[PDB]
């Protein structure tokens, strides 16, 4: 099962400014080309709409909410999203660096070409959400509680894991070079055997 | 190289003997000696060479053998339990089935010996090697050990729960499967195949 996708119309009202205030709501538009950089904005609705380069980077949003939405080509680097909202949500080709979910609700959600290096996920509570050709490198899942995750074709390096159960997870679609994670959540991992050898290792296996 | 004093017409010779409660066999070489079936308790060997004795299907109460070498005897389906060994060389013997749970081994050789089934189960180690040794099915769990080697030896479905394996080299050894406790796997070392082994024990859906 797939994450469904934003529900969206074919045609929207095309914007190419927008202003950020306190409950505001951004929605039924396409906005399009925004530089709203290093905003602190408390309360936001950005719903039922598509944003095409909007950089929000060095952003702080307390109490985010968003549904059914597609993020196209943003940056969103270092932007603060703490116990945010998403539901149908989509981040397509988005710059997610250090992007910080943390304690976040994440309801089919779909992060398809993204730069998500240091991104946080830390106590996250995923239903649904995909990974898919998304650099993870240094990220953070740690202690996320989660159904139907999906990761495909992510650089999972020197993510971590701790406090996270792997079980049911595959791995073997993904690179990672190094992995933190808690032993008692491993079994059930799906790996290919180099990646297996690394977690042996890992473990604590003295490999000739 | 050891690190304790190797043991020493060197010693008169017996070619019969009988075994009785108490019974001390000391200071001979004892040649060619069938004693199968066998039920004697607090028996001592010790000072000696046993040179093809057979002891099959014995049972003996709080053996204690010390300072000894066997060499091509027949101890299958032997039982030893809570026995002491000190100084004591098996070299080609045959231990099928021979039972030495809750034993005592200190400096123990166990050389080119055929040991499918044998048991170490609950036996405490303080200098024990095994080289070239079959150890097909044999029990090694909850052994408490130091200074404990095995080199050379098939361990193919040994069972060594609740046993340690830090400090361990199983890579120069070979075993299709066996089974452990993930809480005392770290620090064993092993071949690749071995931990793709180890690894899918462990629960990893290996593609
Ligand atoms: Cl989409
Ligand atoms: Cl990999
Ligand atoms: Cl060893
Ligand atoms: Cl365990």
């Amino acid at each position: 099962t797939y994450p469904l996708p934003p529900n969206l119309p074919e045609q929207l009202p095309l914007l190419t400014n927008c202003q950020l205030e306190d409950e505001a709501i951004l929605e039924n538009h396409l906005y399009q080309q925004i530089d709203l950089p290093n905003q602190e904005v408390r309360n936001l609705v950005f719903r039922d709409a598509v944003f095409d380069h909007l950089s929000l980077a060095n952003g702080q949003f307390a109490s985010f909410d968003c549904s059914n939405v597609r993020f196209e080509a943003c940056d969103f680097s270092n932007v603060e999203w703490l116990s945010g909202s998403f539901h149908r949500v989509t981040f397509l080709r988005c710059n997610l660096t250090g992007t910080n979910f943390a304690d976040s609700y994440l309801k089919d959600c779909l992060f398809e070409d993204c730069k998500a290096d240091y991104a946080s996920f830390r106590f996250a509570n995923f239903n649904l959400v995909h990974f898919n050709q998304t650099r993870l490198v240094e990220s953070e899942f740690f202690e996320v509680t989660w159904k139907k995750l999906l990761l495909e074709a992510c650089d999972l390096t020197e993510s971590n894991w701790l406090n996270t159960s792997l079980k049911g997870l595959d791995f073997s679609q993904n690179t990672f070079e190094r992995l933190t994670f808690s032993p008692n959540y491993l079994s059930g991992l799906k790996v290919t055997p180099e990646q297996a050898i690394y977690l042996a290792s890992a473990l604590g296996l003295v490999i000739t």
